């Protein structure tokens, strides 16, 4: 028995729906430490401790741009913290530091008897996500903290394209027509630079820079893939190996690549 496997056996329909099987509650962090603000989403009875994921927005953006991931992932068995940065103009390195600080506070709250997530988190199992500069920050977080178990940035933005040291399983969401973090000069070179890890590249057909944000028109496919990736690698849950590693074979995807996934 995989001690980290949670919830009923997955189906395409259960992964494509707006929410998974778990009931989700949330709270705003009272005294954020090391970042601007945060909302914690958690499942009320996942059947055991679950991993934690920290999600960071992009330049000038706030929690609303990435908020949909909170309920979506939490409803499948994760504690998710979506954060506002100290300043909306923070750079990827600062975003990475605040992302890790948010994860540290989730771990601290896990040991605080007054917190709603008291005893709900397996603090040894954590992941990182984020949009644009927050996606670049997620990759920096993975490079600097190889104990992280999964990463799934979307339209990542960073001055470098060489993340060759990353050993964390990394799923890159890309948007075909991105004019802010262009695929050919950012997302794809970042993907190609990683030779040590399970990795995946999923490009949304005709998508703009915000193609993976709250309110996007591909929440069924993007949500399915994001949850499947997190489940497969944060929980070592091989029930999700096919969903995580498969080509969707969908006209909504203009480019799909994967390596070392199974
Ligand atoms: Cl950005």
């Amino acid at each position: 028995t995989n001690p980290y496997a949670r919830g009923p056996n997955p189906t395409a329909a259960s992964l494509e729906a707006s929410a998974g099987p778990f009931t989700v509650r949330s709270f705003t962090v009272s005294r954020p430490s090391g970042y601007g603000a945060g909302t914690v989403y958690y499942p009320t009875n996942a059947g055991g401790t679950v991993g934690a994921i920290a999600i960071v927005p992009g330049y000038t953006a706030r929690q609303s741009s990435i908020k949909w991931w909170g309920p979506r992932l939490a409803s499948h068995g994760f504690v998710v913290i979506t954060i506002d940065t100290n300043s909306t103009l923070d750079q990827p390195s600062s975003r990475s530091s605040q992302q890790m600080a948010a994860l540290r506070q989730v771990a601290s709250l896990n040991g605080t008897s007054s917190s709603p997530i008291y005893g709900k988190v397996d603090t040894a199992r954590m992941g990182v996500m984020g949009w644009s500069m927050g996606g670049g920050g997620s990759l920096i977080s993975a490079a600097n903290n190889p104990s992280l178990k999964a990463a799934a940035p979307q339209a990542p933005w960073d001055s470098s394209t060489n993340f060759s040291s990353v050993t964390v399983p990394t799923l890159i969401f890309a948007c075909e027509n991105d004019s802010i973090a262009p695929v050919n000069s950012s997302a794809l070179p970042i993907y190609d630079s990683m030779s040590r890890n399970a990795k995946q590249f999923l490009e949304i057909n005709g998508g703009s820079h915000s193609c993976a944000n709250s309110g996007n028109s591909n929440q069924a496919l993007i949500g399915k893939k994001g949850v499947a990736w997190m489940k497969r690698f944060m929980d070592n849950d091989t029930r999700y190996s096919t969903f995580a590693c498969e080509n969707p074979n969908s006209t909504r995807v203009s480019d799909f690549r994967t390596a070392n996934c199974s």
